[PDB]
């Protein structure tokens, strides 16, 4: 890499993109509060977006240099964090108007922060194009915290890393390869360096007990796990991960009037997307209790499901047998990557014995580390992949949340074929879709004799 | 902003570098190991180097988007940090030969880390264009990478952030807020959120008092001071703020044989710099004395000053009177900054009592939050200034570590007059001198009646 080259690079990108925007008249992105949220999914502009973000990120790495890399990041980086600590816990993006400026004095007065250290959390907040300052003393919002304003997920996502994965997981993610080396136990894990023998708390039991605290209508016991449920609501309304990048790389409509048995549990929003779409299917949205989920899983499906029956809540211990005959999907998204072999497997085989094999299939969404194929339309690297794409290190930052808070990890497209196969040897993968511009799969697999 | 004029912005930062590199025959930076590892102080070079830092990132920013914005900071921000914290308890660029690559297998063996664990911190690393992986299954450096081995200063810089800033402070930034307010007292902070009464502790009564470990050569009661001023050091070494950058900045020459008291403190790093540089100054570095300090500071000196009495350490209280006669200088570099105004004021008066009007100046270097003049060959906002400089970026960055850890705090031009005003109604600004590239002033002090 030279800095010419990059700035080449990067003009060839930002024609691709800027040239299909006007050729389709579509807005162009801007920091401004009603830019354009992301860039057409065209496989295309994608894969333009996604060089361009790794090769102008390359640029502002060489032009910073060697000798300003460490002292420059292990001075701010941490801070970026800290600010969104402040900005969430003070409430910052719903204090500003959206479409209007506010004074600092205002601002805080607002949100009980004194001004003058208001003042330097936002300088700081600044940089990273998250709010701005139009006039001197007046704070106003930007695309990237405008889209926050009023978005409970959002805060969620910031708050559950911020006060639960960096202090308790990440920051001693040492301190425990050194205890305990390198084992896939979820008890080996930083809150665990000193317990007594058999006190061991592992991290979804902390979410699912801790009573001391409230979020987002859920109060007391299990307030960090509904926190939990949001972030990962938070993944399917938008963004790389949405999750109606489903309806591109599978054909839910092929399955005709079916009955899913949906092992991705949370509050099945991806299930809710789906039967919006396809009014045939029953989703069984089957998780572990607790005594709020019932509740908030039928407070939060669309309007236009409550009541059907067509998205339903199951109390269910992923690791027993199946109840519900004549599953014609069990469909798991983002669960198997949480399970090593052993536990994977007994879900895995728990399934494939409930399953019908001439007319039964699993549908997976998950991380393939190596990459899955385009839909077919679309079809040394593939844009976004490789040791600086955007997508590695997406995958990589998921992988090392699995590792911080529960030993798991993420999966290659060989190293899930060979779970399925060592679950039952007759699963075939059929499909490993990947639109680009997402880094998980939707696998498809079925039992052949 | 738009992805085409960032990319114009870039391509015109880009030309500058580029001609006068060419022009000049100097390296073209790259992320190989041998690359340079700055570009050219020359002003107009480092102007289009912060412009292309700042554009080149805000491109990138713009491209992820505002609805990947939080979902991807908050996942993989924190990585960056944690893989740091591997790389230096590990000893991994030391273990990394400098000029070949090593297998997985063979780094793991020499480092201890088994390498499954090994590879998902690598894979994240890469990310940042520290260290690659030239060929599959093998490590070896870059650039960024490279310029770090053998570097306990560097290593100094990592840990105390991530062993010690962040989870001690940084973390428990917006409970210390809750607890106290915004305060100066460096007791409101977050060790000291539970601390029972008269039983809280300083950051730096936790630096000098823990004996429980070693650094550098410290073995025992203070390893963790020490390791404090190799961090402080690094920034003396290279990068922005390099103290050679002072002998651009003020004219060491001017003094002729002169005794100068340097109460920047610390190891004296900077005193050596000018000494080596004007053998006929006299340089008396002052600091709390601790077991060891006086026996690390001559170890450290330059050979050339060794037992030659052109800089060396006194014992000293910065609160108390002056006992050094017939100074023409008190220096203090990056010290004022940590103190709130009445202890800077205490340390200025206990100066100006000792100074001679007609003979002496004060000193000192510190952040100007505004910024300094240019020096003056090289005469909205200055290039690396504004909401998205990376020099507002870096004075925000200290500034919040100020606050994090002490309650101290950044200082704009007018603040600083003011305070020196307050201490002593003859003191007059006469100069304030930031180079391009730098984010402290050289700012010149003098009595006048």
């Amino acid at each position: 890499a030279t800095i010419s080259n990059l700035a080449s690079d990067i003009q060839s990108q930002v024609d691709v993109i800027d040239s299909y925007l006007k050729k389709h008249n579509l807005q162009q992105p801007s920091f401004e509060v009603d830019s354009p949220s992301e860039l057409p999914l065209d496989a295309n502009v994608q894969r333009a977006r996604l060089k361009l973000i790794e090769t102008a990120t390359s640029l502002a790495n060489l032009a910073i240099g060697s000798a300003d890399h460490l002292r420059w990041h292990c001075m701010n980086n941490k801070y970026d964090d800290m600010v969104l600590h402040f900005l969430a816990r003070y409430n910052i993006f719903d204090a500003v108007p959206r479409n209007e400026s506010i004074s600092y004095v205002e601002l805080s007065q607002k949100i009980g922060l004194p001004e003058h250290r208001l003042r330097r959390i936002m300088s700081m907040a600044y940089t990273r194009h998250l709010f701005c300052e139009p006039k001197p003393g007046f704070v106003a919002h930007t695309s990237n915290s405008a889209l926050a304003i009023n978005d409970p997920l959002a805060m969620a996502w910031i708050l559950h890393n911020v006060e639960e994965v960096q202090p308790w997981y990440a920051n001693k993610l040492v301190d425990s390869t050194k205890k305990w080396g390198d084992t896939t136990d979820p008890r080996h894990t930083g809150p665990n360096l000193n317990a007594k023998a058999g006190e061991e708390k592992l991290f979804y039991q902390i979410m699912e007990e801790d009573d001391q605290g409230e979020w987002n209508g859920v109060k007391g016991k299990g307030f960090r796990l509904w926190r939990l449920f949001d972030t990962d609501k938070f993944f399917g309304t938008g963004g790389a991960i949405k999750g109606t990048n489903m309806l591109r790389a599978f054909d839910w409509g092929k399955l005709g009037k079916a009955t899913v048995v949906d092992l991705s549990g949370i509050t099945g929003h991806l299930s809710s997307t789906v039967a919006l779409a396809y009014p045939d299917l029953t989703f069984i949205v089957q998780e572990r209790n607790q005594s709020w989920l019932e509740k908030q899983f039928n407070d939060k499906l669309p309007a236009e499901l409550k009541g059907s029956g067509r998205v339903r809540f199951m109390a269910h211990d992923k690791y027993a047998q199946q109840p519900v005959k004549d599953v014609d999907v069990f469909f798991m998204s983002t669960m198997l990557h949480k399970e090593p072999d052993e536990k994977a497997i007994t879900i895995l085989r728990h399934c494939a014995e409930a399953m019908d094999p001439k007319k039964s299939r699993i549908v997976t969404r998950d991380i393939v580390l190596d990459g899955g194929d385009p839909p077919a339309e679309d079809a040394v690297y593939q844009a976004g992949l490789g040791p600086t794409g955007v997508i590695t290190r997406l995958n990589a930052g998921i992988d090392l949340q699995m590792l911080a808070v529960l030993n798991a990890f993420e999966r290659t497209r060989e190293d899930w074929i060979t779970l399925f196969k060592t679950a039952d040897p007759r699963f075939v993968l059929k499909a490993c879709i990947q639109t680009v511009g997402d880094c998980a799969s939707v696998m498809e697999w079925v039992l052949e004799e």
